[PDB]
């Protein structure tokens, strides 16, 4: 919508003849930013959120055993995500009267849904994660566009033909061995909610038809290789510790696998 201009604000100037990261691709052939740490000035992000009254929703699912990971996850996302600007979170489960109590922050709410216009109507942007996680470090404002997917943790370094990607031809996910910008994980995704039903709806359709077909993340990929994401996060935002440690090109873990 209509943007108000910016106040004064005091920060180191850019410096055009210094790249940003010496280390990392910080952006994609289609131009989308890939988000590290080190490409941002949150404080001048936040500004131009705020002043859009921005509304971010938080969905996740916990079925089963896995409403045993709400309480930490809710706790983290209460010290680390979105602090500052309008929350809702989405808690879709089977067990209702298992999601714990969390104490929330002002402008914080969460709703618990028992298991689409809807959220047209309370948020600008959703983001999906899942469960068994923990944030430990700041995940912001930097993270919104319209279309954002997550680099896979595990394959950031790999050549395509490594990639986990639907490699029979009959599925409606199938990406040839010469296809392929990055290898997202769904774990972490989310855009505008306009963009992200799109996705979920594209999605939902193609796992029919292969379903029909008699065949069974592979569809997310196939969505973002045809649908550019409009930022990509670096794997800052999907780690698992246990499993990768921390290298020296990730400066920090903000969104993390419980061990
Ligand atoms: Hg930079
Ligand atoms: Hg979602
Ligand atoms: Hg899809
Ligand atoms: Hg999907």
């Amino acid at each position: 919508e209509f943007m108000v201009s910016l106040p004064r604000m005091v920060y180191p100037q850019p410096k055009v003849l210094t790249p940003c990261r010496k280390d990392v691709l910080v952006v994609t052939p289609w131009l989308a930013p890939i988000v590290w740490e080190g490409t941002f000035n949150i404080d001048i992000l936040n500004e131009q959120f705020r002043l859009q009254n921005t509304t971010i929703g938080l969905t996740v699912f916990a079925i089963k055993k896995y409403v045993a990971f709400l309480k930490l996850f809710l706790e983290t996302a209460e010290k680390h995500f979105m602090v500052g600007h309008r929350v809702h979170y989405y808690v879709f489960t089977d067990q209702p009267a298992a999601v714990p109590r969390v104490t929330l922050g002002t402008g914080r709410q969460l709703s618990v849904l028992e298991v689409e216009r809807r959220f047209l109507s309370e948020v600008d942007y959703l983001v999906c994660v899942d469960v068994d996680m923990e944030f430990r470090d700041h995940v912001g404002v930097e993270i919104l566009t319209p279309l954002f997917g997550t680099l896979h943790p595990g394959f950031y370094g790999s050549s395509r033909e490594a990639f986990t990607y639907e490699r029979r031809p009959q599925s409606q996910a199938y990406i040839p061995k010469d296809e392929g910008d990055f290898y997202y994980l769904g774990g972490f995704f989310g855009g505008s909610v306009q963009e992200v039903q799109r996705l979920t709806r594209a999605c939902h359709q193609a796992m029919m038809v292969d379903q029909a077909n008699g065949i069974e993340d592979s569809h997310l990929n196939k969505y973002l290789l045809r649908h550019k994401p409009t930022k990509v996060l670096s794997p800052e935002y999907l780690w698992d510790q246990q499993l990768l440690g921390w290298p020296a090109v990730l400066r920090k873990l903000r969104f993390t696998a419980v061990p």
